[PDB]
């Protein structure tokens, strides 16, 4: 099945998921000089005050922090979006080395990791119906660079040892995702896709310009996770990023001059 190795990595995914070579795949390189400022964009509204985390799961590809999305609680609106999108989970992509790991790149620059906060358009009722729609999802993407620690990340780092291997989950209540956000909400936006199979073309991507800093020790702990299940030969969960895909007939808009 799919993964990030030589035999089942991104260059193979198109055989099971032909949309891998579609018209609006993600990630992409953000060419800052070519992204035009769009003064009709609204500021982004991130309202995470009532977010309710439930659990953290090692899915064999990444770890997901999952939210109760049964009520209207943690929503993204404004920016390029029409209507209200509800937070359902976040996860990260990261490298084996600090010089790589992000999926989007900025003028070809790779960051050490990238956080994806996934939200679904509440006009479609739930996540499963939203991923059948071209405007079903909005993913807030945030780059990580290695430097000072991010205090708001530590509770996630500290729980990873309890979900080392594929299929493990742990209670993860009362986690506040506001602690993972940078100061500025300046962003680039474009239409794209999930960056993992099934690679569905549902996503309005909103990529923040300002990275957050995490410490070398924090990202080292992400790299101790495993892609394998318990009892299987250890394969470290590193380099779970898809490289940039062709922009095709898309424009990337900037919210800032
Ligand atoms: O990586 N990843 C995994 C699951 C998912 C689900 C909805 C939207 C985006 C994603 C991504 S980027
Ligand atoms: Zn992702």
């Amino acid at each position: 099945h799919w993964g990030y190795g030589k035999h089942n990595g991104p260059e193979h995914w198109h055989k099971d998921f032909p949309i891998a070579k579609g018209e609006r795949q993600s990630p992409v390189d953000i060419d800052t000089h070519t992204a035009k400022y769009d003064p009709s964009l609204k500021p982004l509204s991130v309202s995470y005050d009532q977010a309710t985390s439930l659990r953290i799961l090692n899915n064999g590809h990444a770890f997901n922090v999952e939210f109760d999305d049964s009520q209207d609680k943690a929503v993204l609106k404004g920016g390029p979006l029409d209507g209200t999108y509800r937070l359902i989970q976040f996860h990260f992509h990261w490298g084996s080395l600090d010089g790589q790991g992000s999926e989007h790149t900025v003028d070809k620059k790779k960051y050490a990791a990238e956080l994806h906060l996934v939200h679904w358009n509440t006009k479609y009722g739930d996540f499963g119906k939203a991923v059948q729609q071209p405007d079903g999802l909005a993913v807030l993407g945030i780059f990580l660079k290695v430097g000072s620690a991010k205090p708001g990340l530590q509770k996630v780092v500290d729980v990873l040892d309890s979900i080392k291997t594929k299929g493990k989950s742990a209670d993860f209540t009362n986690f506040d995702p506001r602690g993972l956000l940078p100061e500025s909400l300046d962003y680039w936006t474009y239409p794209g896709s999930l960056t993992t199979p099934p690679l569905l073309e549902c996503v309005t991507w909103i990529v923040l310009k300002e990275p957050i800093s995490v410490s070398s020790e924090q990202v080292l702990k992400f790299r101790k996770l495993n892609f394998n299940g318990e009892g299987e030969p250890e394969e470290l969960m590193v380099d779970n990023w898809r490289p940039a895909q062709p922009l095709k007939n898309r424009q990337i808009k900037a919210s800032f001059k």
